[PDB]
């Protein structure tokens, strides 16, 4: 029936939807199209920032980075103001998580090194986490625009949920570096209408959204029950049907999250 319900939401909203909540001690995994590739979009920033943290003294955050106005590529709510000033790595980390700024992400890929602008290093970070499925190949914003059926810059619900889970709840990071990342997510500003809107207001929710072309709209979150029991939730969607210009459907992500909250509850 939970399969039968996600597939209705797919009819109602005319989109592909993918769902993943890993198993815990007392609950089975929830999965609907958990292994199909979906575009990474802006969600990837959350592991990008773990990548940046797990490989540079906590003192690296204080490093100043200079860019030019030429550097800004896509959506940069934060970036434009500080261009003359510059931003530190820690300020970039924050802006990439709480605001999904394209430019900040761009720099922190450049700050990982290697070919592909950073994208080989970064996919390498994911591999270190046991994720052999995902891959990043472009920077902002070409990464949001690969066509349906194109493998590059794609993940699955299942893959990106097991990543998230080691970062936040797994010992993939030192307790202090772990606290930063969690706090940046706990204070995300881009996520009000997605997963957070599906869960009751007394569940704690921390997340990272993604939005793109072809009606792509993602959200990955770690939720805490009022009792303090944590779960990891990945929710992915798209609407290639309407082609490049298809509108993404948040209500979909937010509805799909209520079905999950009910199952968990």
């Amino acid at each position: 029936d939970l399969a039968d319900r996600f597939a209705e939401l797919e009819r109602r909203y005319d989109a592909r939807l993918g769902v993943y909540v890993p198993a815990t001690g007392t609950t089975a995994a929830i999965e609907y199209r958990a292994d199909e590739r979906f575009a990474f979009c802006s969600t990837f920033k959350a592991p990008l920032v773990a990548a940046v943290l797990h490989q540079n003294p906590l003192t690296h955050l204080d490093k100043l980075i200079t860019y030019t106005s030429d550097d800004i590529r896509s959506i940069s709510p934060v970036a434009q103001q500080h261009v003359q000033t510059g931003m530190t790595i820690g300020q970039l980390c924050d802006a990439a998580i709480r605001y999904s700024d394209g430019t900040a992400a761009n720099l922190l890929l450049a700050d990982l090194g290697g070919p592909g602008g950073g994208t080989a290093a970064f996919t390498g970070y994911l591999r270190s986490l046991g994720d052999t499925v995902s891959r990043l190949d472009a920077e902002a914003p070409e990464l949001n625009r690969d066509p349906p059926g194109d493998e590059r810059d794609t993940t699955t619900p299942h893959a990106i949920a097991l990543v998230l889970q080691q970062l936040v709840l797994g010992n993939a990071l030192p307790p202090d570096k772990r606290a930063l990342l969690t706090d940046w997510m706990a204070r995300n500003t881009t996520g009000a209408k997605r997963i957070r809107a599906g869960f009751p207001a007394d569940w704690k929710v921390i997340d990272k959204t993604g939005t793109g072309d072809y009606g792509r709209a993602n959200d990955i979150a770690v939720v805490w029950s009022p009792t303090g029991v944590p779960y990891v939730v990945a929710v992915m969607s798209d609407r290639a049907g309407g082609g490049y210009d298809a509108e993404p459907r948040e209500a979909l992500l937010a509805e799909a999250a209520t079905c999950v909250a009910g199952v968990l509850a």
